[PDB]
């Protein structure tokens, strides 16, 4: 049974809830964002209205194969009538393709849905600028101040001049970087710029880039992977053990391996600067952990929230238990007494 915080009151309309069946009262399914947590559910079979963006629609298409007379996508920044209800699709700056959903109730009130985000200043002068909002449905994953992490931009200078250095020193190392979703391409995409290369990478890894419409991708990637010196492989193989395997593999053109595992937040964020990160290295295998986030650190978030003056906070994550919760409520009623809305 589909939970209260995916459901738009006034409205027939839900919000990345593909998982409970058929949700009564529902006649639009809206999906913010192509990341399998919130697609959970959707296949070929599905037959009511799905409204998105291009490329998640796109990616439902090839990936999940849903029909094509069930797939609404919308274009950004346009007003829009659905089921009689205007509705905004605001880019997100998660993954490619994700979206926040503004929805202008008939009785007045604004709801904005904000999927996955990562906050920036630059969402102050979108649409949302022009009018009040009264409810906030907020992707709260690290809605705390211990989530401290870099800009994208500082942190794709680190991996470019690192892989740079590595492959200017030893011409036959290999770069490999980890993926499990859509999300993060600029990690490999800035890497292969500073090499020379295209990206090497599975059949179904090329399927999904080829949904994206990244401007130039033919020129980017391939699935030729002798051809590359940058290769993309599952995440759950970068660790010592699948990277030899890997480098058995290439038939002895290469010597050195020097992986990227871009997670969000980790501990090591509490202490140590971008600058000074340093990698796991055994033998000629060496991988580093960077802090490339698509979600808002806690400082973006407050920043967000104080400049928009909500009137209620809906939290859509760290909702299952007791002290997330009351954790999270401490934070908003702070942001609203130091603000004074
Ligand atoms: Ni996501």
């Amino acid at each position: 049974t589909c939970p209260f915080y995916k459901k738009i009151p006034g409205t027939g309309f839900t919000v990345d809830a593909f998982q409970y069946g058929v949700v009564e009262g529902c006649t639009a399914y809206f999906l913010t964002h192509f990341h399998s947590d919130h697609y959970a559910g959707l296949s070929k079979h599905f037959t009511f209205p799905v409204y998105c963006s291009e490329i998640t629609g796109n990616l439902l298409k090839n990936k999940l194969h849903v029909q094509e007379q069930y797939i609404h996508p919308l274009p950004l920044d346009t007003e829009c009538i659905v089921n009689g209800v205007k509705v905004v699709l605001l880019d997100a700056n998660h993954c490619p393709g994700a979206v926040m959903i503004l929805f202008y109730l008939p009785n007045g009130t604004v709801i904005l849905h904000t999927g996955d985000f990562r906050a920036d200043p630059s969402m102050e002068r979108s649409l949302l600028a022009d009018q009040k909002v009264h409810m906030l449905y907020l992707d709260t994953t690290y809605c705390s101040p211990e989530y401290t992490f870099p800009s994208q931009q500082e942190v794709i200078r680190f991996a470019i001049n690192t892989a740079f250095e590595a492959v200017t020193l030893n011409p036959h190392a290999l770069v490999v970087c980890g993926t499990y979703s859509i999300g993060k391409e600029k990690v490999f995409l800035a890497i292969a710029d500073v090499l020379g290369s295209k990206v090497g990478m599975s059949q179904e890894k090329y399927k999904t880039l080829q949904c994206l419409n990244i401007p130039e991708i033919n020129s980017l990637i391939t699935t030729d992977m002798c051809s590359s010196l940058v290769h993309l492989l599952p995440m759950m193989q970068i660790n010592f053990k699948g990277l030899q395997s890997h480098l058995k593999k290439c038939g002895g053109k290469y010597n050195q391996i020097l992986a990227f595992r871009p997670t969000g937040w980790t501990h090591s964020n509490k202490f140590t600067r971008i600058a000074d990160v340093i990698p796991q290295t055994k033998g000629n295998i060496s991988i580093y952990g960077i802090p490339y986030s698509e979600h808002s650190s806690y400082l973006e978030m407050k920043r967000f929230v104080q400049w928009l003056k909500p009137q209620k906070i809906i939290p859509t994550v760290n909702v299952g238990t007791w002290k997330s919760r009351s954790t999270m409520e401490k934070y908003f009623r702070e942001w609203k007494l130091e603000a004074g809305y």
